[PDB]
């Protein structure tokens, strides 16, 4: 481990960006270098680090055989070493494990913490909006997001920054006092 990679991933190989058809270590790599986002699930090829063979998505390389990912989903096409990630059908993507620890609330439409079911307030799809703080993506941003305990949803580096200066929810100014609250699983 700590061998190959980005500063994002423990990875063996090198995704093919369809849209700009360059060479990026991961989707993030990409996105913080492209005028446009890269569309992971379209991902065709990759090339193996090791030996620069490129080929279709799989998790060692067809010529040389180097380990490309401890873990492999090829819906997303992530290659990580072992985080206990599980991939979720209702998500569309890959969460950070381990997949006991959590559930899929439909109507918020994310993964939660398995003491939440039942037992949070639900605001629809909430989860496939941006931050009230940073507006920037809560469902698939890498940061747990946090259940505030009227259902509005942060990430918790930015739940955290408003606690030194308050501590109501940025959109519905109730208290973040109470039941309800708890964490959800992180984009992997
Ligand atoms: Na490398
Ligand atoms: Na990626
Ligand atoms: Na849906
Ligand atoms: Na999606
Ligand atoms: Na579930
Ligand atoms: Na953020
Ligand atoms: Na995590
Ligand atoms: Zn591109
Ligand atoms: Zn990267
Ligand atoms: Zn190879
Ligand atoms: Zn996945
Ligand atoms: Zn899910
Ligand atoms: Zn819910
Ligand atoms: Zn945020
Ligand atoms: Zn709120």
């Amino acid at each position: 481990r700590g061998q190959r990679g980005c500063e994002h991933y423990d990875r063996g190989c090198l995704l093919k960006a369809p849209c700009c058809d360059k060479l990026y270590t991961c989707r993030l790599c990409h996105d913080n270098n492209e005028d446009h986002q890269l569309d992971r699930f379209k991902v065709k090829e990759v090339q193996c680090i090791n030996c620069e063979k490129i080929q279709h998505a799989q998790q060692t390389c067809e010529e040389c055989s180097t380990l490309f990912g401890e873990y492999y989903c090829d819906i997303c096409h992530l290659f990580d070493k072992d985080k206990k990630q599980y991939h979720c059908e209702n998500c569309g993507i890959c969460r950070i494990g381990p997949k006991e620890d959590f559930f899929h609330c439909l109507k918020c439409n994310l993964c939660l913490a398995m003491n939440l079911q039942g037992r949070h307030k639900c605001i629809e799809n909430v989860s496939r909006q941006n931050c009230p703080i940073c507006l920037e993506d809560i469902h698939t941003s890498r940061v747990v997001a946090h259940v505030l305990p009227c259902g509005h949803l942060l990430h918790r580096t930015c739940y955290e920054e408003m606690l030194k200066e308050g501590y109501r929810c940025p959109l519905c100014m109730h208290s973040a006092l109470g039941s309800g609250s708890g964490a959800a699983a992180a984009a992997a």
